[PDB]
């Protein structure tokens, strides 16, 4: 089994990273551009980035629910920003116009600051509490069950869902994150945990960690893997392109996003942070995983980079390991949409070897 | 000038109140046919109501936005259930997306069971404080403005808003409330005063007041009001139809000439209906418009076929520009 | 087995016949209020009329066949005044873009007038003989063949539709018609003979007629029905909104109207117009079954009349005799297919009484 | 005044011409793809290709006409095969619902084998006397006309167009064709005559054509062109990616940029721009200097490239293309 997404730039995008040169302001159109692509191509699904530098995710996601048929989203809840009753109603709602085609991803926020201007002003361990009374309030609320719950940071009384959602018991939740508390967290609540693209020994540690922890809760998780990916029909063109991708990014430009990652209360991008130490030089630190994407981009940091049968393999790498979702994403997104589908779904696994075509 | 409203019946629609005979139940489908039906007619907008009986306004205006050209939503935010900032994002988002037609409307919140379930625990008092600070720090972030803000409910660090709304300052602010506070508030804050379907002589003191306590903060306020109609060609086919509304309901309505308060027997979508015929309902429009009454927000039951019958039968005997689009 | 359909008012819409008060025209925006709601509410398709009184009947349909999902829609193809490959590939596009919704209406034209302005200059029986050679080609070349035909009317060498259609063999063809020529044809070639709203009695014999006719070629065909409709929730509202409905009718357009249908060189009109003859009294010439919207109207002129159940019992009359599609439609369209789909589909078979 | 149309690939899509190896199949998903990109971008408009290789241009059009805001159609007719009066018909419901954004393209049909499939059988000289009694009843029925018209191949009686256009008198007509029938044609009934890509210097003499021939009947008529683009950042990758097109094919450079390998085989143009913007937009200007105010460009695939022409060349074109970006 495999579900493949793809990404909508709901951030901006362009030919390239760290400059303004050849970028892609995020509009309407644009998005209905990325989104009808995904679903005219079969994909899964799309996820939806939030964040102060994004158009809200739920906006985004609802005007584009009707311009497509099949098509899921992965759209962003953050707990300790809005009530777990009014976010439940939300997701029931865009869950009931989509038809079932809603997937959920839990966001605690790394960012301090940002909580900050948001209004929250937690440490680490107190977003967690928060997430965790968050959750318990809202998969019991979408259940139809008259929420009683008097917590250390949320209280609500009769918290009531009056319209059930589509898909059962509530729409799946995916949930990323590395440290203990989230470890914790995603094997006691969640459906899928999400983690970026580590090499596959560590992932395969992660995994292991957190599959130990479900266990003792009696339960089991499905694992999904967010990469960046620049695939072209020759490993020579594939390489040049990543290296076009970083052209424009001065040396001081690499050290001020390498510094601005620091102030994250963010256990995620500590690691992934770490697999490149700033330097422009021997940034493939995998076979076929170059590292070179996260030099100025926050949230992922890795890119597959080969032809189609490198690609291919190092999926069946991460599958082989339990992982079952991919998230995917490249420069532009509408372009690259195609040139993933075109070359590498038919190298995978059913039913996306039998969509080209 | 003159903006008239049309209603998006998020909580449910049917032919009759009280009753479950003749209900339509509210899908994608049928909130398309209703929005798309005000955007051709030419309303100027349609205000989506909030509450635990509806389903969330944001989800169906944004999903609403990319079906139709220039028909404006009115959507409700409530401060104490979301953070200013995250709504501030929302906002300007969706004013993007439409290209300039979104409205805000103000809702503090009237049921305390209801403000229990999303675990907000204030009283009258201190649900109009929340909103102040609220909409300062709203109003500031989508200027542009880093905001720094320690108040008495809510407190915020660098709040931004990276993305400028399309309307500016902001997205005009609707807001309703018959209480001190909420004079006070409309005068120094909102752009838009709403009341309900109260007879001419009640409506004309609450607008002195708000107009009256505006005139001290330098500022001049618009005014808007909230009512059901059930408009057919004859006087007598329309209080047949408003018998027909309220058969089923268990045990004098008319409270002003042509104002009729049988709607206001549930808990629906305000109180009072203007009821007669075109120009009956017209002369009851006239005479609020006389007394500064700008934006009139309009329902019928369906609202479907309720917004056509009220576009062709008394936008001829409006102001323009609706008397130039029945043609 | 029932298909219900529904009725885009491309000719213009409206509350009342005669009159221009309370009318509303048609704009691409009210095209897609009423195909939307006839999607929603789950009517089986919609009939799109055509001719010089309409808009193009191929420009609409493909204009909203990307904005419905399950809807059908009952385009008509004029044999005569079109290439029958082009037809043929205008056919399989738009059955391709709409997954399989395409169903075809072959209208030959009934207004010598009309057929003039277009360019054809064809007797009764020669715009049959052009429709049986144009259908012959356009039903081989979507099933693939490279089609050589060398006809009285009609000529072609190495005709192809490169693009095959969703539906096997094709779309299916709904033929209205009452003269002979047109039984013949029917029985020969077509799907579904479609017939406007005549007295049950009548309606047998015309049925009888087609059915022992296409026995002969070896076919049995499905039979389908044309009908207005005014249902209230009481018989009484139900007469008085057909009397509003014909209220603004003078005499002098009675007979202004009613013979431009004396220059029809149609047989389906000729039967339509003898049921009334202009006589404003007694227009209920059957138990529910009033023809007042022939007094100004051309094409359908009857209207079921009456309350759900009433409506309902005149239905199953006709399904009884072998007619299994009903295309329905009211004033004004928008409103009244709401009406219809909300007071008579809890009486109809399934799907129709499961879907509320 | 210059319009920048892009293509509609309804005869199908790839990467490489002459092998089925990444071809796009069409669909109505992909043409909303290129339609609607089109349509963001801010092109003029698309233009629709005929013919029996092609999906109905009238039913594309019209299914994506609700879909699309500004952008603008350029659809075939083809007398000789339709009913001039209900073409006319055709025309304007199309019109309406787009409200003005309908442009005709007047095509008379080179392929004989073709026309003999569709029901024609007419030499070259009768297709413009067909063509020609077509466009006069066309556009005098969308004038509101009553139209009276006996000639050699058609005859009307009492013609005419219950519903008006949107644009007066009628949606513009496009008209291509090197005969000296489709010169005269073009010189007495259409409003833009379109050219392919040849070289300046042919270009210039058809153009002298048919502006002499149209100023002894009083009239003047705009001039169009047809191109195939292939522009890259340099021009090294722009030629490289010409070899890549037709390497699965069993020199070719007919003047500067003027690359003749996309008319190997049929698909839409014949000749190329290929090279860098700044070269690519000389030869626009080169050919703007003749007289030329509509380009029709296309590339492969036709949704990559109409963003990449889009981004890379609109800057250096004039106004409104140049502010798009931005
Ligand atoms: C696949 C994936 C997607 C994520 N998306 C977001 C996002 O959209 N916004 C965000 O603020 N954080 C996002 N994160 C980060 C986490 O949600 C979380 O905020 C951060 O990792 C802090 O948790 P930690 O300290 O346990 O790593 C994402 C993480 C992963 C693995
Ligand atoms: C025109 C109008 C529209 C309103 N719309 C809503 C609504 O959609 N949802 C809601 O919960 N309350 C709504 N309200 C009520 C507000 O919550 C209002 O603050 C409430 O009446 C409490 O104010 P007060 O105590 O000063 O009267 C509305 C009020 C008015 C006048
Ligand atoms: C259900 C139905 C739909 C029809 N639709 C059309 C139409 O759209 N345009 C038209 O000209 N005639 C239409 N007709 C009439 C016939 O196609 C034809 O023009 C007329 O009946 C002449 O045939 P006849 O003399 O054999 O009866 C329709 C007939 C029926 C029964
Ligand atoms: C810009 C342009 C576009 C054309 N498009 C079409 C088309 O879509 N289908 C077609 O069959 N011919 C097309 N043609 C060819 C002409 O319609 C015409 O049939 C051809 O030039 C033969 O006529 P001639 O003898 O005058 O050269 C096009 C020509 C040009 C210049």
């Amino acid at each position: 089994s495999m579900d493949v997404f793809w990404f909508l730039p709901t951030h901006g995008d362009g030919h390239y990273l760290g400059t303004t040169q050849g970028a892609r302001p995020v509009t309407l159109n644009y998005l209905k551009q990325v989104a009808q692509a995904a679903d005219s191509l079969g994909y899964h699904g799309v996820l939806i980035p939030t964040g102060r530098s994004c158009e809200d995710s739920w906006v985004i996601a609802s005007a584009l629910v009707p311009l497509t048929e099949r098509l899921r989203y992965l759209v962003a809840i953050r707990p300790g920003i809005i009530s777990p009753t009014v976010s439940a109603r939300m997701a029931a709602t865009l869950d009931r116009l989509s038809n079932g085609r809603l997937l959920i991803n839990v966001v605690t926020g790394g960012d301090p600051d940002e909580n900050r201007g948001d209004g929250s002003f937690l440490s680490h361990s107190e977003r967690y509490e928060v997430t965790d009374e968050f959750l318990k309030i809202w998969r019991r609320v979408l259940q139809g069950e008259a929420v009683d719950f008097e917590g250390k940071h949320l209280k609500v009384q009769n918290a009531k869902a009056l319209y059930p959602p589509v898909q059962k018991p509530y729409p799946p939740l995916y949930f990323g994150g590395s440290s203990d508390a989230a470890h914790d967290l995603a094997a006691e609540q969640v459906d899928v945990y999400l983690t970026w693209g580590e090499p596959p020994a560590a992932v395969a540690e992660k995994l292991a960690d957190v599959r130990e922890r479900a266990a003792r809760h009696g339960r089991k998780v499905k694992f999904g893997i967010r990469l960046h990916v620049i695939v072209r029909e020759t490993a020579e063109e594939a390489w040049k392109a990543a290296d076009k991708l970083i052209e424009h990014i001065s040396d001081e430009t690499i050290e001020a996003a390498q510094k601005s990652f620091s102030r994250f209360d963010s256990e995620g991008q500590r690691r992934m942070a770490a697999l490149h130490d700033g330097r422009r030089d021997n940034l493939e630190i995998a076979p076929n995983l170059w590292a070179g994407v996260g030099l100025v981009r926050g949230g992922s940091g890795t890119a597959l980079v080969g032809d189609p049968q490198q690609v291919a393999a190092r999926i069946k790498e991460y599958a082989d390991l339990g992982i079952e979702s991919f998230i995917f994403s490249g420069y532009p997104h509408l372009e690259e949409a195609y040139r993933f589908a075109e070359l590498v779904f038919p190298l995978l696994p059913e039913p996306y070897a039998s969509l080209a075509g």
